[PDB]
DNA sequence: CGATCGATCGATCGATCGATCGATCGATCGATCGATCGATCG
């Protein structure tokens, strides 16, 4: 299920999935999907059988609501009044909280003609004193942005941030599976203590900020991931 | 009218501080090792 969803304290539940013939391999680690299919149980604790689903159909707003967001786009003071909205309980920083407003919509995506793809993301960065709401403001942003994840950087690896490859113990096979910057492509990133991490997370972040790729090589298996975070 | 003695200048040694380099010891992050328990195939 979708991590913003789920309250605190909680993991999110993890269910497994088959599909066959033309319904394979049209889902990647990391994308949302939307489900039909069959519940259903199969022998794999003292009786505990493990769900799965035989996969059916999967696919990857109201008049009102898009006139009433039009009418915000016609507001003449949309981007004060927005730029006010954004942690209205601290005082000032107008400047900040108008570039994480930046940050919430993002730059537009282009391809170059050789093919590569230019990072549309706005990647930034809190340098000051302590005690200035920094903490308060990533808090912020993960309650506005759809799709958010919120990690420090003392508690988090390269393993959890980035995709690993671990074996199901369901299938008896090993997946490639996907981390929290997986988990949060296409919408935005909270990371904080981001000097306490290591380099080794940072090196991964690398690719990331100015790919929008991971590469796993782990065991004997080498892959390439994208990650639009 | 020469005489006593008080007060300052420059040579000049020396001694006290500054600073730079170099050697030495301690604080600290990374590489390595172990373990245990899961499956895979022999
Ligand atoms: N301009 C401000 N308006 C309101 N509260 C503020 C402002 N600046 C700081 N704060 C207070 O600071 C706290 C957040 O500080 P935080 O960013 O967590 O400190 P740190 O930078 O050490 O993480 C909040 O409790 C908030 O009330």
């Amino acid at each position: 299920e979708i991590p913003e969803l789920v309250p605190v304290g909680e993991m999110p539940r993890n269910l497994t999935m088959t599909c066959d013939r033309y319904l394979t391999n049209k889902v990647i680690p990391g994308t949302r999907v939307t489900i039909v299919g069959i519940y259903s149980i199969y022998n794999s604790g003292v009786a505990i059988r493990t769900p799965y689903i035989k996969i059916l159909g999967i696919q990857s707003f109201t008049e009102e609501e898009e006139e009433e967001f039009l009418q915000l786009s016609r507001n003449p003071k949309l981007y004060e009044i927005l730029t006010n909205s954004i942690a209205p309980s601290i005082f000032g920083n107008e400047d900040i909280k108008k570039a994480i407003v930046c940050l919430l919509m993002g730059g537009s995506k282009k391809i170059l003609p050789d093919g590569m793809r230019l990072r549309g993301d706005i990647n930034v960065l809190l340098l000051g004193d302590p005690g200035t709401a920094k903490s308060q403001l990533l808090k912020f942003v993960e309650k506005v942005s759809p799709i958010a994840v919120y990690t420090s950087g003392k508690g988090s690896s390269a393993a959890g941030l980035t995709a690993s490859v671990q074996r199901d113990p369901m299938t008896r096979e090993f997946y490639l599976e996907g981390g929290a910057m997986v988990l949060a492509d296409g919408g935005v990133v909270c990371i904080d203590e981001f000097d306490k991490m290591r380099d080794e997370d940072r090196v991964a972040i690398h690719e990331a900020m100015e790919q929008q790729t991971i590469s796993i090589a782990k065991a004997g298996i080498t892959t390439v991931l994208n990650s639009r975070t």
